[PDB]
């Protein structure tokens, strides 16, 4: 008989794509809100990318591609992992996704068998929980708190280690605290993987928005559990592109590359011909990436001021582009706090899907004209 | 414990996928193989669309969408389901997903719980069973015969209905055997999902490629029943676009939004400006579409002769662009036959998993040339 499944009706719904919408229609009825919501820079795609893209097109590369992605973008992506990553991996070892989101809702189908258990350190992105649950996963979550500034205490996560135990989830820099995870945490982390035998994988999207720190890649230290998950979306202004990639065990790449088949056959041909691009041309890349770095970095203490300057508590990221902003002042929760915001004119998400509690998340990626006009309703409201 | 799920464990890899790979490597060893294999146009994206990719560049227009697809795109959609398949939809009932395949696994997730069961109509597309049972569902397969032209008899399939079933899979017109189901049986089938209470998946992403008859979207019948999955990959030879779009109940057009989301997070921006400019500007996509319709039935007939001066077998296609031919003269089997023909220099895609047996399925949307390339290869063989 008719009816939706049941995987489909208990999902949750995206508190970010919510609060965008939201925005978006009172931008249309009047209302100019200063939107400090989602993820995405303000930056526009880098011209050496979109000639390439152009290129693709007049030379009519239109046709379906392999559904691990072409052999060059591949090839490219086992040099990024090798030279940056320090990561090593052959070709075969290496996916183009449809966004980051595809590498992990491939990945976590292909190891998630009903009732396994993934270890999410909170506050977590909004997704990881659902994608884990929508493949049939339970959520078993370690918390991680702002007096020890967000990373992890790998005793809490070997405390947390159960025989269903299939995955653990690291994320740094991360989202939505922008914590950069020091080497010997994330090696930790590993180890503990291979002490116990499961998958790490490891979401490093925003290992190119550093701030202060360095990267390391926990895949160096445990190449046959880690599986690496990145994405040209974040590094080149690439978000409406949709490519993503990620590497790790053959015999676990083959199976995302299954997934990718039944779902999307494969990725835009023209966007993974662009993506090439910015992945071969370094000089003008590595300009750009700088380039971005620091307009980023402006933002971050511009309003890590002001907000201080309020009193507005907030922990201070060293990666991405999200600020933590305790809401205790505005409002007691953090749901209100943002309807009391948005009235003031600031769209913000909620921290209470992140399990960033009392706290609400606001994006500096966005203009610095506009970190300002917001800064300066929160001194009202505030 | 480490180890791969058994869902993506227990899937059969793609026929057309394998024998494609395999062509390209000779082609990539020396050999020259003329291959009949996939279904995709030659012909190139109309340059209109092209222009309109490039102009949504020039605009910027890369930042991330809706996951159910740009406001845009959307309303155009629902004036293509409206204007042209005489469906009654409004924008809400419309969603742009990553190709027909990602509407349809979409589809089979948001309403097929573990154990419902679906019913496809032998010979059918080698994906719909593996997207059907990736998602818990099980395959109850009614045939449909050569000898009544491959159109399904509405009894075969009422006969077929449990209380289990939960879904119906009509492809009109066919892949691979190019059969346009008359509005009666169309309607027919449409009065079994009303009467029993189902939902009719209606895959009717070739309607442009029609020869011979009327196409009837079944939704005009059945409108609470019936998902409509359509897509601008054959009509457009924007198969490496990666854009496909589907309409029908609200209720049932969100939660595959819901998956979108979690999944892609929605698809290529640039593209689905591109495909906007395929479906607004009508005067240059008709011209286009009538265009290559015509080269198309050419080559039928180039082929269907041919195929029947060396006594090979095979039915008459009014639709799409594919033949189902018999190759009991070649050889025994079609695993075989297809062995023997490769040697021969011609690439084709045996019917074993679209559950045409004894038959292969070759490809007439390649050049002319090539039809005969291989029409003489066969002689020889033959
Ligand atoms: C932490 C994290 N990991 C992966 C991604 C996915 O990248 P894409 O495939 O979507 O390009 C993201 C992405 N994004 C943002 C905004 C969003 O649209 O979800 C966010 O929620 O901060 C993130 O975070
Ligand atoms: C019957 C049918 N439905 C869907 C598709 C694919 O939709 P897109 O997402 O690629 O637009 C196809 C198309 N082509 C192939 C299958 C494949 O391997 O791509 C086929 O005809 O062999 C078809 O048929």
């Amino acid at each position: 008989m008719r009816g939706l499944s049941r995987r489909v009706q208990a999902m949750k719904p995206d508190a970010v794509v919510a609060v965008n919408a939201k925005a978006l229609e009172l931008r249309r009825q009047g209302v100019d809100l200063v939107a400090l919501t989602a993820g995405e820079p303000d930056f526009d795609t880098p011209e050496h990318v979109k000639e390439a893209a152009r290129r693709a097109l007049a030379q009519g590369k239109t046709k379906y591609a392999p559904p691990a992605g072409i052999p060059e973008l591949r090839e490219a992506l086992a040099e990024k992992f090798r030279r940056e990553n320090g990561l090593s991996v052959t070709p075969e070892e290496t996916i183009v996704t449809v966004g980051g989101s595809q590498a992990l809702f491939n990945l976590f189908q292909a190891i998630l068998d009903p009732g396994d258990e993934v270890i999410v350190l909170s506050p977590y992105w909004v997704s990881y929980p659902e994608m884990v649950r929508f493949a049939g996963g339970v959520v078993v979550e370690v918390e991680t708190l702002p007096e020890e500034g967000f990373v992890p205490d790998p005793e809490r996560v070997r405390r947390a280690i159960t025989p269903r135990t299939k995955a653990l989830v690291v994320n740094s820099p991360n989202n939505p605290t922008g914590a950069v995870y020091p080497k010997e945490v994330l090696e930790a982390l590993a180890r503990l993987a291979v002490e116990h035998d499961f998958y790490l994988v490891s979401d490093e999207i925003y290992e190119h928005l550093l701030y202060e720190g360095e990267h390391f890649s926990p895949g160096r230290v445990a190449p046959e559990h880690t599986l690496t998950v990145n994405g040209a979306a974040k590094a080149f202004a690439m978000t409406g592109w949709r490519i993503g990639y990620a590497c790790g065990p053959k015999e676990v790449i083959k199976a995302m590359a299954s997934v990718s088949r039944q779902s999307t056959t494969s990725p835009d041909t023209i966007a993974q011909w662009a993506t090439l691009e910015a992945l071969t041309n370094q000089e003008a890349s590595r300009a750009f990436v700088e380039m971005a770095r620091e307009a980023y970095r402006r933002r971050r203490d511009l309003l890590l001021e002001g907000l201080t300057a309020l009193g507005l508590k907030a922990v201070r990221p060293s990666g991405a582009f999200y600020v933590l902003m305790d809401t205790s002042p505005i409002a007691p929760d953090e749901v209100r706090a943002a309807e009391r915001l948005l009235e003031a004119g600031v769209a913000v998400v909620p921290g209470t899907d992140f399990a960033a509690f009392g706290h609400v998340r606001l994006s500096y990626a966005t203009s610095e004209e506009n970190l300002r006009k917001a800064l300066e309703r929160f001194a009202r409201v505030l």
